[PDB]
């Protein structure tokens, strides 16, 4: 029995599916993953068969957006059929435009399709509004909006392969039994009329040791603050100013090695490839945008967090960090010296550290295995 894992390419979508792939294989099943050519390296690391699929100087226009949409859907119909050859099921996450194409191909082949969310707030429900009679209407409104953008294209493609038209994009793309690949403590699934199942995040343990240089920097002083931002150089410089004002050194995520600094930058260490699972257990706090993955890794590592949400599910995770008392939900998406200094004052307290440490022990790490089991049992019901 072989399972197909389909992904658009983002590391945020790719890694969780890689985790599921490995856990499904751990159970004796075969796996194959369709992803951008650039995922070849990572997939080679875990020995997961890779089917390369899918992928400026001028502003974007509505015409451009419509083209990315049209081609996102077409790519699924054009390449998933071959990738799904010899497969008993297909699992995907992410972009709705792509997901509806993947499910349509699964439907044509007569194999079960599964969808997973990385944030529970995106799961349709009549009990809470969608990411910003009434509530239901709100979700239907967005669902109608999705149809206006994808419906015509989807059904045109479906006509070509003899499948009936879809009228409800959300139910079709997400299914009425979506999985929520997020931790039940960090991101609790809320009431809904859908048969959603919360498995825990899909993350594999990272065994890579820290580089000798990074380790040496860490041992050369008190635990530093990790700054992980893309972002404007001035925003990073302000963040560094605030961290320094709290007497802490800085670890800069990959990409800032050449950032120009005001005062001597000897207290700033810029890293390349790194084991975040381990690094996060050695810092005083982590400052980032609030993506599902980073928030989960930092939470399990017990690191106090400061989130500056920008898009998608980031505002959700920023809110959860504040509610759990393991960090601060920074107001704006860009920091100022005063706003970040205020956040650090709260995040660096012994109380916040104790809380982050306690919560960390309750974050589960077997979510991918949980999903793998549910998947195989479902496939066995076919
Ligand atoms: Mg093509
Ligand atoms: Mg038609």
């Amino acid at each position: 029995m072989r399972v197909l894992l389909a992904t658009c390419g983002s590391r945020g979508d790719t890694e969780p599916l890689v985790a599921l792939a490995v856990r499904v294989r751990d159970l004796g099943a075969d796996v194959r993953m369709c992803a951008p050519p650039d995922c070849a390296e990572r997939l080679a690391e875990v020995g997961v068969p890779h089917v390369p699929v899918g992928p400026r100087a001028k502003p974007l226009t509505a015409e451009d957006v419509r083209r990315f949409t049209t081609e996102a859907i077409a790519t699924q119909f054009d390449e998933i059929p071959a990738a799904a050859e010899g497969c008993a099921a297909v699992v995907t996450t992410g972009l709705l435009a792509a997901a509806i194409g993947v499910r349509s191909v699964a439907e044509k082949l007569g194999i079960p399709y599964f969808y997973a969310f990385h944030c529970p707030s995106y799961v349709p429900s009549p009990y809470y509004p969608p990411p910003p009679i009434d509530i239901p209407a709100q979700w239907e409104r967005n669902n109608q909006s999705a149809y206006q953008r994808y419906g015509g294209l989807l059904n045109s493609h479906r006509d070509a392969i003899g499948l009936p038209p879809v009228e409800d994009i959300f139910t079709f793309g997400y299914t009425d039994h979506p999985w929520v690949a997020a931790d039940p403590v960090l991101a609790p699934l809320q009431p809904t009329d859908l048969d959603a199942v919360q498995t825990g995040a899909w993350i594999l343990p990272d065994e890579r040791p820290l580089s000798p240089e990074l380790a040496a920097f860490l041992d050369a002083g008190p635990p530093p603050v990790y700054l992980g931002f893309g972002a404007p150089a001035d925003a990073v410089r302000v963040a560094i100013d605030a961290i320094r004002a709290h007497g802490r050194r800085v670890i800069l995520s990959r990409g800032w090695a050449d950032l120009v600094l005001p005062d001597d930058g000897a207290d700033c260490f810029a890293i390349g490839e790194v084991n975040h699972q381990v690094l996060f257990g050695r810092v005083a706090a982590v400052i980032h945008h609030g993506g599902a993955g980073t928030t989960h890794v930092a939470a399990r590592a017990g690191a106090p967090q400061i989130l500056l949400p920008q898009m998608a599910d980031q505002p959700y995770y920023a809110g959860r960090v504040a509610e759990l008392g393991v960090g601060v939900a920074h107001d704006g998406p860009i920091p100022t010296f005063d706003s970040l200094s205020a956040a650090l004052a709260t995040a660096l307290t012994p109380e916040t550290h104790a809380r982050a440490t306690a919560v960390a022990g309750t974050i589960r790490t077997d979510g991918a295995a949980v999903a793998a089991r549910l998947l195989l049992d479902a496939v066995s019901r076919e």
